[PDB]
DNA sequence: GTAATT
DNA sequence: AATTAC
């Protein structure tokens, strides 16, 4: 988990944030999303979005 | 619901 | 429970 992300935090903000961690999240038969876990600095709270689909896992 | 992650 | 989207 090392280059930054545009996110969008839970506190309404417009971010560029680097994840603690990213991972891929796919049920089998489907291509499913990449997901990053991010904290918010607004209020510390632990979040998670999408990565875009070539971000680096 | 399913996938991993925490 | 949350993430996405199929």
């Amino acid at each position: 988990g090392k280059k930054p992300v545009k996110v969008k935090t839970p506190a309404g903000k417009e971010a560029e944030l680097v994840p603690e961690k990213v991972w891929a999240l796919a049920p089998k038969g489907r291509k499913g999303v990449k997901i990053g876990l991010f904290k918010d600095p607004e209020t510390g709270k632990y979040f998670r979005h999408k990565l875009p689909d070539d971000y680096p896992i």
